[PDB]
């Protein structure tokens, strides 16, 4: 089998990217946050606190024949953004773009953090990193990746990203029509539970290619790109005007620079971000001030290959049993 749905940008920023999920029978369709680097599948719902709901589609398990309590089975997950939620647990149909999973655990939220209230757009996430990591106890519970695979046509996911456009995300096939050139691939540790890859080195802008190993997670769920300071501050060094704000909290610069480019090394390969991909627009309504896309994961404790860097390419999650990351231009 095979799956393909359409993924469209929250925003005018690409701050994040939905998915409509059909849930339950009949199916409920739900706009979930697809996220490379947490799995856990959760929803608004039915049983979500009245007041944390604000606009979003919510999951109603009573109202799907085929929804059965997990029983005694609950979850709570934190994000790296300090945002959370918990809540109790079904088994139900779960069908993306047109690839079906029975009895997929879908984590009804009973409680989610300010953020997610706030985002309207956002109905829940679709976690797509390595089961270890999901919540659920006493039992853990499979992604929905993880569940599929024995029945894709091959045991993979693609994410095609686009910049202030839709893109796409296939499951149990390639799309040769996708990309341009050769897809590289590149080893990944799944000790820590993310598709963590490293990265051979990066320029900026038309800049000398510095080999240097980064290791860092391929991340659909983080919007934008975290690398270590040293190469951050590169990078921002090329921008008239840029500085690191404490106050505002990362790298800003003046709206009207022209960004550089930004390349990093997957083996002998080189994907290239544009610089218009690295804005992230004024940091509050009508500032000059812009807030920028590349910024420092020190304090983090992990590199981040969010959506400013996967964007620019074409990626292969590969689940075989020995995974891989594969990267293409487009």
């Amino acid at each position: 089998s095979t799956g393909s749905a359409t993924t469209t940008p929250i925003d005018s920023l690409d701050d994040a990217y939905i998915t409509p999920v059909q849930i339950g029978t009949p199916a409920q369709t739900l706009n979930l946050d697809f996220d490379t680097g947490s799995s856990d599948l959760w929803v608004f719902s039915s049983e979500t606190t009245a007041s944390e709901v604000d606009g979003q589609t919510i999951y109603t398990p009573s109202k799907s024949t085929t929804a059965k309590l997990l029983s005694g089975a609950t979850w709570s997950i934190s994000y790296g953004d300090g945002s959370s939620s918990s809540g109790d647990v079904y088994t139900d149909t779960v069908s993306v773009g047109g690839l079906t999973v029975t009895g997929q655990a879908v984590e009804s939220a009973k409680k989610v953090s300010s953020s997610f209230t706030e985002d309207s757009t956002i109905d829940g996430l679709l976690g797509l990193a390595f089961s270890t990591l999901n919540t659920v106890s006493p039992t853990q519970q499979k992604t929905f990746f993880d569940n599929a695979k024995a029945s894709l046509d091959s045991p993979v996911f693609t994410a095609d990203l686009g910049y202030h456009a839709p893109g796409t995300y296939n499951f149990g096939f390639i799309d040769t029509t996708a990309y341009t050139g050769s897809i590289t691939y590149t080893a990944v540790s799944t000790k820590q539970g993310f598709w963590e890859w490293t990265s051979t080195g990066y320029a900026v802008g038309s800049g000398t290619f510095k080999s240097t190993s980064i290791d860092g997670i391929a991340d659909t769920g983080t919007t934008l790109l975290y690398l270590p300071a040293t190469v951050v501050s590169a990078y921002w060094a090329q921008v008239s005007g840029a500085k690191s704000s404490s106050s505002v909290g990362g790298y800003v610069f003046p709206c009207s620079a022209t960004l550089p480019s930004f390349t990093f090394g997957v083996g002998s390969a080189r994907i290239v971000i544009p610089g218009d991909y690295i804005d992230f627009g004024p940091i509050s309504t009508g500032s000059s001030s812009c807030f920028g896309g590349i910024q420092s994961s020190a304090g983090i404790g992990i590199n981040i290959f969010g959506d400013v860097a996967l964007k620019a390419a074409f990626v292969v999650f590969n689940g075989a049993t020995t995974p891989t990351l594969g990267f293409a231009s487009k």
